[PDB]
């Protein structure tokens, strides 16, 4: 059997709270009425939801309405409770209302509107400073929700809204977020393939906040190297292969042995043997301007098989990669 694991920060925060903080199944919801919101236009279709720009008719404030696709009432109360618990935190999207369409009785969430920006020209005029500033802002959100006993489990660029005009960032879509409890075994069929931590890929269920830190490193690798996504896996098994060809296999089979993780028999004959690559082999003329020694050192310390040895969000925010960003904020 697999060796147990504990988060090495914020391990017990939820045990210390009243049970109603994390026992979301018994959370009572006060379902509002839509019609206070006229849908303006559709902003996106996800697997679990559709998102619309809408107008609150009472005061004309721009707003966003996420119409939840049929899931277990559990998953809805989870997202609501986590949103309610994180309300007011740095760079957490604000849940404004909880409504139900009066005829369909379908649940919907009403969020603050964010004037997010043309990521097309955003990715072109992206500076080394830009990437450091917004990475720091994400870490603010990550460190806060981890400190509140909450894993996001779906960190990825589509879930980061930037209002580049106002230098504002919001971490959104908390529908896969979970309360961390020491010793709990989680589903690994969460997040998007290209951002899954190896713990998800090898089926290690006793993971923790450090899962978000892996995804964040995937976002970081993808941007500084101008390669989206950075690990481009054909499927969930070929994803570990793509990681193995970069991080090497020696650390992989040590991670496996260290947690007595039983590996799938698909895996034996597809991983093979690979050396840990030096990051310089991903630098080239069209991305030098974003790569620095500090960037590479920070990236290396996020992309580790062992989740325990990844930096915490707080540790990350003290890395030399962010020294100038920290200065300007004072
Ligand atoms: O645009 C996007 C993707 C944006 C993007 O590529 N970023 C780049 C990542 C990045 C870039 C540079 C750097 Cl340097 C770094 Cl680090 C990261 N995704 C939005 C879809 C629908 N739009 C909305 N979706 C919501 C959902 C929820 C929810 O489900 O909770 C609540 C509220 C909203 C919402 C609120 N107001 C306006 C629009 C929306």
């Amino acid at each position: 059997g697999p060796v147990p694991s504990r988060a090495r920060v914020y391990t017990d925060v939820n045990t210390h709270r009243p049970r109603e903080y994390w026992d979301y199944e018994s959370h009572v919801v006060e379902w509002g009425n839509q019609d206070d919101y006229q849908l303006v236009r559709k902003l996106g279709r996800g697997k679990y939801s559709e998102v619309f720009e809408a107008i609150n008719i009472t005061n004309n404030e721009k707003v966003v309405v996420k119409i939840l696709k049929p899931v277990k009432k559990k998953k809805i109360k989870r997202e609501i409770k986590i949103l309610e618990n994180l309300r007011g935190g740095p760079n957490i999207i604000t849940l404004a209302d909880i409504v139900k369409d009066p005829v369909s009785r379908t649940p919907a969430l009403v969020f603050e509107h964010v004037n997010n920006t043309d990521f097309k020209q955003l990715y072109q005029t992206l500076t080394d400073y830009d990437i450091r500033f917004y990475m720091y802002e994400i870490l603010k959100a990550l460190d806060y929700c981890h400190s509140m006993g909450i894993m996001h489990r779906d960190v990825k660029p589509h879930n980061v809204m930037i209002d580049h005009e106002h230098r504002k960032l919001r971490l959104i879509d908390w529908g896969l977020a979970e309360f961390y409890h020491p010793g709990q075994e989680y589903n690994v069929r969460v997040a998007s393939r290209y951002f899954k931590g190896p713990e998800l890929l090898v089926d290690y269920q006793m993971y923790d906040y450090s899962l978000d830190m892996w995804s964040l490193g995937c976002m970081l690798a993808s941007m500084i190297f101008r390669k989206e996504p950075f690990f481009h896996g054909h499927d969930n098994y070929d994803q570990l292969v793509r990681i193995a060809k970069v991080l090497g296999t020696e650390d992989l089979y040590d991670y496996i042995d260290k947690y007595n993780i039983e590996l799938d028999p698909r895996f034996n004959d597809i991983l093979g043997r690979h050396s840990r690559k030096r990051w310089e082999r991903f630098v080239h003329s069209e991305n030098q301007h974003l790569v620095s020694p500090e960037a590479l050192d920070f990236l290396d310390k996020l992309l580790r098989y062992d989740h325990q040895s990844r930096l915490t969000a707080r540790e990350a925010m003290e890395h030399p990669y962010f020294y100038t960003v920290v200065k300007d904020q004072a």
